């Protein structure tokens, strides 16, 4: 009766996480939900969470709906699935887990639908979301077709931005784009240790500009690659507009806006 809405609200953000589309929240943070077949069927659940949720007890299973023709009508009914589904609960009544994943095991089972064995989810990703040594990366945006994707990374003299960048740069990984530029810079805080030249790799015109450009942005001790990939049409609504909001912590805490 504590943290409980906490750990509560993590499960609702983590089916959120798993299957958003196929869950569909009546109340604001939990309380009452609708959830579909695990799926992609008809048959919706409906689900109400009471005082006595997951940790004191288990979920309430309020409801059913199903979308059927008279083909099957007579094998199933709404109450019926109902009993079913609470004998299931029951399952997860007594787990260390809340309810959402125990559950769907006895219905993955005894409801069919089984077309194979195997599960194969998407690691195919152009925009890099994944960390990077030495390296802080996550500025990827998205225009029409085209992705424009940035890695900032601090460091300290010339020698070591070379070397990183210069694999980075070397990478047949990031060779994937149609065309990279970077711009590297070393200005010592008081010191007079300084060296700046200018890289190019595709498009030279973009290179003293993008060199221009974070003088003016007024950053240096700190290296950025820009890199233009080709997706689809928009590639993701949420790619831009989100990931920019988390590009922008990314770029400013390797020293960009510092």
């Amino acid at each position: 009766m504590d943290d409980d809405h906490e750990q509560l609200v993590e499960e609702l953000e983590a089916v959120e996480a798993i299957y958003p589309d196929l869950l569909s929240k009546k109340q604001e943070d939990g309380s009452i939900i609708v959830v579909k077949v695990p799926q992609h069927e008809y048959m919706t659940l409906q689900i109400s969470f009471p005082t006595h949720y997951p940790s004191e007890e288990a979920p309430n299973v309020i409801e059913v709906g199903v979308c059927t023709s008279l083909a099957k009508r007579d094998l199933y009914d709404t109450k019926y699935l109902q009993h079913l589904f609470q004998e299931v609960m029951d399952s997860v009544f007594h787990r260390g887990s809340v309810c959402l994943f125990d559950f769907l095991t006895e219905l993955d089972g005894v409801l069919y639908v089984e077309p194979e064995e195997e599960t194969e989810p998407v690691q195919q990703s152009d925009i890099p979301t994944d960390p990077f040594e030495g390296w802080t990366a996550s500025d990827p945006i998205t225009d029409r077709g085209s992705t424009f994707m940035a890695f900032a990374a601090h460091v300290t003299s010339e020698e070591q931005a070379f070397a990183m960048l210069d694999l980075l740069k070397t990478d047949s990984k990031m060779r994937k784009a149609n065309h990279v530029m970077s711009a590297w810079r070393i200005k010592q805080d008081g010191s007079a240790a300084t060296y700046q030249d200018s890289d190019d790799d595709g498009e030279t015109a973009a290179g003293s500009r993008m060199l221009h450009l974070i003088t003016i942005m007024d950053v240096w001790n700190v290296i950025v690659v820009v890199a233009r990939w080709f997706g689809g049409a928009h590639i993701g609504p949420d790619r831009f507009k989100h990931i920019n909001s988390t590009a922008r912590e990314a770029v400013v805490r390797a020293g960009f806006d510092s």
